């Protein structure tokens, strides 16, 4: 998964895997996971 997320954050949006660091992935609501 994407290094130490927190929820103290918000998600970031994507909208294509390659928007996001290795290790993250893009989901189906449009936001990075």
């Amino acid at each position: 998964g994407c290094p130490r997320p927190r929820g103290d954050n918000p998600p970031l949006t994507c909208s294509q895997d390659s928007d996001c660091l290795a290790g993250c992935v893009c989901g189906p609501n449009g936001f990075c996971g």
